């Protein structure tokens, strides 16, 4: 279920989130590289990359593009952390290209966890991102689902 972040909860995301924020594309380059290399059978499901070495298809416009998209929608859910309506809105209007995509919940959890990883927090620190990311998770797969409406 959605379950709201504190005042203090919220700080700490933002805080947990900053030095990603103020590097938002370098982070989002490295971070989807990694995932794609941890995870080879991911990269097929992004048509513009697909069929390339990974190596080859890295310093390219359509990648950075693509990994820059994740990192945006990440850096919005983290502006709209207070406001449980706006933070739904920015999940609810990505979920649409994927609801019908061949993506297992393996893939998107496996991309959570490059991203957690990359982080290094603090246990305090990371209760709250956790906090956040269950919710991201909570709504998207609801609308994945085909419940996206309730959050309207
Ligand atoms: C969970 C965090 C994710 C976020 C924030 C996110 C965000 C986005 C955004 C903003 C778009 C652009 C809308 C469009 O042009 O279609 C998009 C499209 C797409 N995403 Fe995601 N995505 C996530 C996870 C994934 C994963 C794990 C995969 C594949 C393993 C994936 C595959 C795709 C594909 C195939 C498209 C369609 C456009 C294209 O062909 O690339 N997404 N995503
Ligand atoms: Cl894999
Ligand atoms: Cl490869
Ligand atoms: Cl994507
Ligand atoms: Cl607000
Ligand atoms: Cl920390």
């Amino acid at each position: 279920a959605f379950v709201g972040l504190s005042d203090s909860e919220e700080k700490l995301v933002r805080d947990a989130w900053a030095p990603i924020h103020g590097d938002l594309q370098g982070t989002a380059n490295t971070v989807f590289y990694n995932y794609l290399k941890k995870y080879p059978s991911n990269q097929d499901k992004f048509e513009t990359l697909k069929g390339h070495p990974l190596d080859e298809v890295k310093d390219t416009a359509n990648f950075k593009l693509i990994a820059g998209r994740i990192f945006t929608i990440f850096d919005n859910c983290v502006k709209n952390v207070g406001n449980d309506k706006g933070f739904q809105k920015v999940i609810a209007d990505m979920s649409g290209p994927h609801v019908a995509r061949p993506i297992t919940h393996g893939s998107y959890n496996d991309l959570r966890g490059v991203i957690y990883d990359s982080m290094h927090l603090d246990s305090t620190h990371g209760a709250a991102w956790n906090k956040m990311m269950d919710n991201f998770f909570y709504v998207f797969y609801e609308c994945l689902d085909g419940r996206c409406s309730q959050f309207s």
